[PDB]
C-alpha cells in the first residue's frame, strides 16, 4: 500500500474519536504503522489543530528526519490513492 515502511506517531487527541479511529485504519490498511508515542523509528508525526510540540519533542523529530505533516497528509493521499509530498502539509513549516 501507499503507506508501506510509514510509521506514523500520532498526535490527534482532539480529532472526533470516529476520525481518530479512521486514520489509523486507512494507516493500516494501506500498509502503514502508528504509535501515539514519538521514537526514533517514527518516518511521520500527525499533529492535529490542537495539539502541540514541546521543544524537545522538535529537537527529536529534527535529529530522526521525521515529517511533521497534518491528518489531510493522510486523507488527501488516500483520496488521490497516491503519497502526497508531505511538505505541502507541514503545520510547522
Amino acid at each position: 500500500g501507499i503507506f508501506a515502511n510509514c510509521i506514523f506517531c500520532l498526535k490527534v487527541k482532539y480529532l472526533p474519536q470516529q476520525q481518530q479511529q479512521k486514520l489509523q485504519t486507512d494507516i493500516k490498511e494501506n500498509g502503514g504503522k502508528f504509535s501515539f508515542s514519538l521514537n526514533p523509528q517514527c518516518t511521520h508525526i500527525i499533529l492535529d489543530n490542537a495539539d502541540v510540540l514541546s521543544q524537545y519533542q522538535l529537537n527529536s523529530i529534527q535529529k530522526n528526519h521525521v515529517h511533521i505533516a497534518n491528518p489531510d497528509f493522510i486523507w488527501k493521499s488516500i483520496r488521490e490513492k497516491r503519497l502526497l509530498d508531505v511538505k505541502n502539509y507541514d503545520p510547522y513549516k
